């Protein structure tokens, strides 16, 4: 039973706005009893799904309603004892982030930017809190709504804590990928990551590298260098976020704090690499 289950003739489902793994993204409109109508998107689950389909595209909207942030896309309904099956969450009028920041080359100023970056740091403070791992921490499955507030979403490959032993290769820590092994820790390597992505205006992570290339270059002690006009301490936590003992990786906590101090202290951003 889902907290957040809605009567279908609540949700008016409007033009396709993106793709899923199980079936199409739609903008649509929401109206719960006694409540002003609002904006949505809604995932779906094509018809013909297997039960394996339906369980993996649910279990989604079971990691989503369990989390309640600012930073963490907002779980609005989910249709599950009716047809079709579906999840319904808050519209984000700018969709990922990675290609937001394509569409809009050099639109937004580094402070901007950064208050992006410490939005995620605090989304993904509270998903490690909560002992859980993204696994998929990347530009493109972060949402931008139309004030630039940034959100974790995507939670399929999401796991409940710490590690977590599996059975997204240029995102992914050295460890990970070499033992199947995700922590907090790993989720901070793909943040640093999601840092370079921002900082560069949507630019594909390692340029046209094969993902064997990541591998084998990233085991040599290989970084990515600073994006254009990057502030030297945004550089610097990109490369704590990429330290080889991910033991000697920052906490999110810490991210979000050195994030906070950056955007009161003006100098602190006002020197390059
Ligand atoms: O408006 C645009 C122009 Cl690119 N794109 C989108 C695309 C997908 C969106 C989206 N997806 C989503 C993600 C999940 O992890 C779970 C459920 C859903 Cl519905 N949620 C909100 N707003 C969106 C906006």
């Amino acid at each position: 039973e889902f907290a957040k289950e809605i009567d279908v003739s609540f949700v008016k489902i409007e033009e396709v706005i993106g793709a899923g793994e199980f079936g199409e993204v739609y903008k649509g409109r929401l109206k719960l009893p006694g409540k002003r109508e609002i904006y949505v998107a809604i995932k779906t689950l094509k018809a013909g799904y297997s039960e394996k389909q339906r369980r993996d595209f649910l279990s989604e909207a079971s990691i989503m309603g369990q989390f309640d942030h600012r930073n963490i896309i907002r779980l609005e309904g989910v249709v599950t004892k009716s047809r079709p099956v579906m999840i319904i969450t808050e519209f984000m009028e700018n969709g990922a982030l990675d290609s937001f920041l394509r569409q809009n080359d050099g639109q937004f100023t580094v402070i901007q930017l950064v208050g992006m970056l410490r939005g995620i740091a605090a989304g993904m403070k509270y998903l490690s809190e909560m002992n859980y791992v993204h696994r998929d921490l990347a530009a493109r499955n972060i949402l931008v709504n139309s004030n630039l507030v940034c959100k974790v979403s995507d939670f399929g490959l999401s796991r409940y804590l710490p590690t977590y032993t599996s059975s997204p290769v240029r995102w992914t820590a050295p460890e990970a990928i070499a033992y199947r092994k995700f922590t907090s820790a790993s989720d901070v390597w793909s943040y640093g990551i999601v840092m370079w992505e921002v900082m560069s205006f949507g630019e594909r992570p390692y340029w046209d590298m094969s993902n064997q290339d990541v591998i084998n270059a990233i085991e040599q002690d290989y970084r990515l260098p600073p994006p254009m006009d990057c502030p030297a301490a945004l550089h610097q936590l990109m490369l704590d976020c990429w330290q080889k003992d991910r033991n000697s990786r920052p906490r999110f906590a810490e991210i979000v704090n050195t994030l906070d101090k950056m955007i009161r202290n003006p100098a602190s951003l006002k020197t390059v690499a």
